[PDB]
């Protein structure tokens, strides 16, 4: 009778609902897009912009940053709760939104770890990942940033059922 | 003898398929669970194999490590992408695991599987770029020496191997 969809798959009703996940997803979309944009403007990664130590081993990074990365990662895989469902109401649905937000969470956490280890932001990371110069990569990232801002605000169609 | 006709109550079209679709296309929680088991096995084998041989799994499988991502074999990249999308349920998460009317439940197993998928993909990317397997990576990450990190990894290996075999309690429902 009880669904196993809470914290770490529990059935006790503890943990995030799909709505909470969606919200955190929106915040992640905005944060990630603003990280990319911000690096485009300032030429520095978001951690360096916030004046957090970079180009260092993970264990020397700020514990709050590390716990934020852990939180983001565990959130992306729904380990903090995935309660209830999104159903079609009898062009993006709220589930699509949820997955855009999960992609955002993944990419964000990734770029953060990368900036901790190497000292380079998501843009430079993309350049080294692909081997394509920055000037050719910025128009695509800008399109991505716009999409993230759009999705972050887009309500999405469908309702949430416990 | 003849059954009373039951009236069609509004149907529930759930958005839990491939990238959240409702058309019923994508993995079920059972599929995800299986792929998760495969990831547990692969990850534990990577950690153990490196622990014994001192070489990363990609080095063992005769793949170029210490290269940029784009120069890497496209099947490896595709496997990593597949694992990452699977971990977040992007490839489908159809259905539910429910309690049956004291070990791991099927859902717990699913999440151990997703953690395994995450860690595996990360370790593979890292080995591609740096040329160091998961164990060496852990050593650099934590700053804990190999000798002090090995027992904890072995524990994690045994944990993943047992979980991979364990079916978990509960049943699957659409
Ligand atoms: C550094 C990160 C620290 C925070 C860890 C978050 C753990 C998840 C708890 O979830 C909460 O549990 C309630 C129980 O029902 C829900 O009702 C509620 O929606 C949700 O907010
Ligand atoms: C560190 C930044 C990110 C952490 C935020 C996680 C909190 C989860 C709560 O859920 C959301 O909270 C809002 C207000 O409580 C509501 O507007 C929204 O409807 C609800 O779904
Ligand atoms: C608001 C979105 C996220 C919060 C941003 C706050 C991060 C600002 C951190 O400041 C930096 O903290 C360092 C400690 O690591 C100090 O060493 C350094 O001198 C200081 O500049
Ligand atoms: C990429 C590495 C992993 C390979 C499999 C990925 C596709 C999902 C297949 O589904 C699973 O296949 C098993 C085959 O026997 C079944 O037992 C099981 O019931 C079923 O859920
Ligand atoms: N690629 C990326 O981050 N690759 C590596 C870089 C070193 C750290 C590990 C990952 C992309 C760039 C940022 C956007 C998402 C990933
Ligand atoms: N990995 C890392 O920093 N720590 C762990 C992550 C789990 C698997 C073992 C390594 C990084 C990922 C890519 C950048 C290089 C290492
Ligand atoms: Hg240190
Ligand atoms: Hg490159
Ligand atoms: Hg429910
Ligand atoms: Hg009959
Ligand atoms: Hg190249
Ligand atoms: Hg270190
Ligand atoms: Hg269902």
């Amino acid at each position: 009778l009880k669904v196993e969809d809470g914290l770490f798959g529990t059935s006790g009703g503890i943990g995030f609902t799909k709505e909470n996940e969606l919200f955190v997803g929106r915040v992640a979309m905005i944060g990630f897009a603003a990280s990319l944009l911000g690096e485009g403007i300032t030429g520095k990664g978001i951690l360096s912009q916030l004046n957090l130590e970079t180009g260092i081993p993970i264990y020397e990074a700020e514990p709050l940053l590390l716990f934020f990365i852990l939180f983001t990662l565990l959130g992306a895989i729904g380990a903090l709760g995935d309660r209830g469902r999104f159903v079609d109401e009898p062009g993006f649905t709220k589930s699509n939104e949820l997955f855009v937000g999960r992609l955002a969470q993944l990419g964000f956490a990734f770029s953060l770890i990368g900036e901790i280890i190497t000292g380079k932001g998501a843009l430079a990371q993309l350049n080294i990942e692909t081997g394509v110069p920055i000037n050719e990569i910025e128009p695509l990232v800008l399109l991505n940033v716009v999409f993230f801002f759009i999705a972050a605000i887009n309500p999405g169609t469908g309702k949430f059922i416990t």
